[PDB]
């Protein structure tokens, strides 16, 4: 799970 560390 990345969203955070993806954005």
């Amino acid at each position: 799970v990345c969203s955070e560390l993806c954005w």
